């Protein structure tokens, strides 16, 4: 168990903040699904996320959920946490940092990626696209099962979304052509299978003409997705501190938070309430390496 209701000042159609019509829509969809033979992921949070993804259209949300359930069983997502071994992670992480550090003002996990060293040919030597997306699915289920529950216990309310920061420092804009396929697949996964899991998505240190580049990706992205994405130049600090306390924001990004050499520095640690024994529960500590 952990807090299951969003704060009351959150949007409607989120748990704890339903009107009678949203209520009836949730009970209807739940009954449809129970009739279909489903069992897992009939909790308020999940179903309201699919409803919200379809503006509370019951038949459309049901179709969404059913396709997602189908893909979970086709991809083997339900055991992926125990059946995927991303052994090449220490290699890829040196091109492509992907880490967490603490929480935002609403309790969301803060997730970071740095793209300035990503080189496609090198990682092509290290891995395949299919495995990188297996790892993406793996990190989604991991944040769901470990990070979000602890985050919810720490905030005192439900937390179901991430605060993501993606640093473009040092990318070459001409590189974007090379990753559309990957982005198309990643976004396809995030939108159809993890709906309503984005919270805020900053893009910092963006180089000039990047707003032009991002156009190549826009035909992949839901409008709800694009409304979450906030593109910034090198003046990102004030904006980040609006959303994350300085104590929780790494020093390289304008805040005051630090990680020691001992603990693996910023990249290799995984500091946050999902590491705190006060806030870990029946799910245990997140896998860590
Ligand atoms: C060799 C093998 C294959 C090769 C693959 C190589 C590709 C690798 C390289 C780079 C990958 C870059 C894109 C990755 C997409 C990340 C999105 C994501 O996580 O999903 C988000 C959906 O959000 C979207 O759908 C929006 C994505 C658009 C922004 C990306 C364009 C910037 C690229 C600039 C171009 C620079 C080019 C660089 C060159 C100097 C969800 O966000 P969230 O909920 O906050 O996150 C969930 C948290 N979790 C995931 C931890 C669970």
């Amino acid at each position: 168990s952990y807090p299951q209701n969003c704060p009351p000042d959150a949007l409607p159609g989120t748990p704890g903040n339903l009107d009678s019509a949203q209520e009836k829509a949730l009970a209807e969809l739940r009954k449809l699904l129970e009739d279909a033979g489903f069992i897992e992921r009939l909790d308020d949070s999940t179903l309201l996320r699919f409803l919200r993804a379809r503006k509370f259209d019951v038949q459309l949300a049901k179709e969404m959920f059913e396709n997602c359930e189908k893909w979970r069983k086709d991809y083997g997502t339900d055991t992926i946490l125990q059946d995927f071994h991303y052994d090449e992670k220490p290699l890829i992480a040196k091109f492509y940092p992907q880490y967490y550090h603490k929480t935002d003002k609403d309790g969301r996990p803060v997730y970071f990626e740095e793209l300035g060293a990503v080189n496609l040919h090198e990682m092509n030597k290290v891995t395949s696209e299919e495995r990188m997306l297996k790892n993406l699915v793996w990190e989604y289920e991991s944040v769901v099962q470990y990070r979000l529950p602890a985050c919810s216990r720490a905030a005192g309310h439900l937390v179901e979304t991430s605060c993501t920061i993606m640093d473009l420092k040092g990318i070459s804009i001409s590189s974007a052509y090379s990753v559309m396929s990957y982005v198309r697949e990643a976004s396809y996964i995030s939108q159809n299978y993890y709906p309503e899991r984005m919270g805020k998505f900053y893009i910092i240190n963006a180089p000039f003409g990047f707003s032009t580049a991002f156009r190549l990706f826009k035909p992949f992205l839901d409008p709800v997705t694009v409304s979450k994405i906030f593109i910034l130049g090198s003046s990102y600090q004030k904006e980040l501190l609006k959303q994350i306390p300085a104590e929780n924001l790494p020093v390289k990004f304008g805040g005051k938070s630090e990680v020691d050499e001992s603990k693996g520095g910023l990249y290799l640690s995984d500091i946050g309430p999902w590491r705190d024994p006060k806030y870990i529960g029946p799910e245990g500590e997140a896998p860590e390496a």
